[PDB]
């Protein structure tokens, strides 16, 4: 099984730019190369080319609808390509507005997928929840089917259609979750395990209840989605959006490891990190060396060593 | 249920002034309008007026008897009242020799209370143990029945009678006491969970021993006495006594999460903060907005989220 | 039963020099005097003289071979000598090459040891294993019955006679293990607690298995040879080796807390402080004031407290 990498500079998820320089800074500390260094396979699609739509006025307070629209039409269509070449694929943020079309192409393959998303945020606003536009918060609103018609039809995400229910998706790491979004997670019932909850089990009793909810009727794909600041900002410093009290180093590693270890992952996503955010240069270097290991740790990287 | 917020600039219970600007820095960082926020109607009762005593001769090595035991007989009269009123009550530290007033006054009203008392140190050294004489360690000693009359009678504390027994405390965070204290504890048998059986059974099955402890044959109000250095000196560094290898801020804000949920809390004491110790302004900003973040977690801020 | 303190100033194990000042630097934060506030009576046996070898050529990767050959047979005969005298060994390092002539004098009087090597790393890289030519990182496998013969004699070593097999040791916090070394525990089946292991089971539960599985069949003397970078380097910066997400200052007064209490330790070192190695002096003044604290905890120093 081969591992294609695909890197998604976006920036109009959110306002800060120099996320979409998050692909290169992963490749500038040797990502594709130590890739190599392991069982995988390693392929590199390069960098999707993304259109910048010049007339895109905000969808009432959806800000870059047609932009983020068409730029995650476009990773859709590459993903369902490589799943539907047998390969894990692997998409390098820009912004997590790019998860609505890393996940939509890959359910297109393994519609049986469940969803591991590490983050301090749910990003499950709609349209009509933001209190900002910025729709790096709101991917998983585009993708739940529980969802669907919540809320008015975007420009740019008619090609969109829910491919995950409630039950498929696990979250670890919330600690900054608004109104709306907790009304919605409350209701549909989607399952977490905030940082309180962390801190009640442990990483371990965590990795293990998420695995037997998600994986616990049948073995299917994981996907994960792990943005870059579901780790405290000690640890990933150079991110857009850093709430402290989160998960550790060690948690971060112990959680990819684990998913290494189930031999089901089929979709990787590393979210969120802006080269250009730290306070200096080390806290980059820190955000983006910690970004690798976490990748390198999902396909096969362990703390207690390894050799062929 | 309402809340009243009691301040309690004092600085008599210990040599470093400063600390009595703990509930200024407190309402600066807006606690206040935070608490607003809540589902709580929130009160401001404001700052108390501690009358300095003149000839304040140290009774043997205890300093500042009477200044101490002057201060408290007033904090209790004035908690015993909102308690009687039927509010939870909220003390806002200068140093915790205030302690004695509040649980003083709580204890009256609701004498069946018990206490948790978050700390780094037991703060129950008594006038005979105690190595110096500051009174900020030295709290429980003279509100311990079992301590009744251990010691000779200080100056300015006639009014207090002791009001709780050894099974109606539990320490957590312990990492620095006395060798007095330490036979203290161990002879009368309170129950506590310093830091080598935080790290032994996890803030989790801390929280749950300490409740089925206290709780476990009757329900009754909870007195949270937390000591912003029970925390690790990297969370809250302007207090006067910091000890490394302290409670995180998770495990903080998973202790007060804790509380809040057995919708049991009748008093809290939020003490230590001294605005004028940090060593840069960071530092100070840092362990006001945690201690913020503390007593709004007592009260209902959960970091799974939060809606009407 | 007294403690007896061995000063092992050596630093040809590795490459850095300064690790022979770790001895010093622990005398100078006050190691002896702090040890003699305990229940034990501390004897100093001071620093022992280590002949240079002048014609010590790399036996092929090996460097200085014969310099740390003679440096741990003279420790091993002086080790010996205060176990045969019923003292409890405690050696402090210059580099951990100096293990092997602990364990293995120490193994001479009581054989029935195990052994529990708190460590990122393994160190049982073997001659021909080992990339670089560093004997601070093959110390394990140089002693274990299980390798005996499994690379050509080193010069210096004729001595050595493996006293310990795979079955009496415990690894603790491993986090950098090379291929080498990682088929060599994997065979030969050696029980350790990586990083991965404390994330998972909590270190409290780690202590717990880690004392079953080596004193469950017959209680028997214990050794902990302390490798001052098992600790994140946010705890022991001034190390030759650092790795990252380690174990905790708490953790790590957590084993010592937990191995005093079994009442079985019998050798003790402290290796890999070099007090000319940190960032600033702070960082310097850290590693060794924490080195001290796992020294004093091995010896009764509980964080619940200790009275007479
Ligand atoms: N609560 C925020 C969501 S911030 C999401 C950031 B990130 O995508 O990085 O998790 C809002 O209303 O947009
Ligand atoms: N062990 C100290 C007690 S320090 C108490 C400080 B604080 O009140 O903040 O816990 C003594 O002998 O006064
Ligand atoms: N993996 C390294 C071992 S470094 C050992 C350092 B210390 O002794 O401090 O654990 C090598 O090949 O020499
Ligand atoms: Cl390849
Ligand atoms: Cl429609
Ligand atoms: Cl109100
Ligand atoms: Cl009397
Ligand atoms: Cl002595
Ligand atoms: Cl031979
Ligand atoms: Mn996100
Ligand atoms: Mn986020
Ligand atoms: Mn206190
Ligand atoms: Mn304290
Ligand atoms: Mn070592
Ligand atoms: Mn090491």
């Amino acid at each position: 099984k081969p591992i294609e990498i695909i890197g998604a500079p976006f920036s109009k998820g959110q306002p800060r730019g120099g996320v979409e320089k998050g692909p290169a800074a992963l490749r500038k500390a040797g990502l594709v190369e130590k890739l190599k260094e392991t069982e995988y396979n390693v392929r590199d699609h390069g960098d999707l080319a993304f259109v910048d739509v010049p007339n895109d006025s905000p969808f009432q307070i959806v800000k870059n609808p047609r932009s983020v629209g068409k730029a995650n039409e476009q990773l859709a269509a590459v993903v369902a390509e490589t799943q539907k070449n047998g390969t894990i694929s692997v998409v390098l943020g820009g912004d997590e507005s790019m998860a609505i079309g890393s996940i939509s192409g890959h359910a297109r393959v393994h519609p049986d997928l469940c969803v591991i998303w590490v983050d301090a945020h749910t990003d499950i606003n709609t349209p009509l929840t933001t209190s900002s536009g910025n729709l790096h918060g709101q991917p998983v609103a585009f993708l739940l089917k529980e969802l669907k018609g919540k809320f008015p039809d975007v420009p740019g995400f008619s090609w969109v259609t829910p491919c995950i229910s409630a039950k498929d998706i696990v979250y670890i790491g919330l600690r900054d979750v608004d109104p709306g979004e907790h009304y919605i997670i409350k209701t549909l019932g989607i399952k977490y395990f905030s940082m309180t909850e962390v801190d009640k089990l442990g990483i371990g009793k965590v990795m293990e209840e998420t695995f037997s909810y998600l994986l616990g009727r049948k073995k299917r794909p994981i996907h994960l989605s792990f943005d870059v600041d579901g780790l405290d900002p000690v640890f990933t410093p150079a991110t857009g959006t850093p709430v402290v009290g989160g998960l550790s180093y060690r948690e971060g590693l112990y959680i990819t490891e684990e998913i290494y270890k189930t031999g089901l992952l089929s979709g990787l996503d590393i979210m969120e990190v802006n080269p250009t955010l730290g306070k200096t240069p080390e806290e980059v270097t820190r955000t983006v060396n910690t970004a690798v290991a976490l990748t390198l740790s999902c396909f096969g990287t362990k703390r207690e060593g390894n050799h062929k």
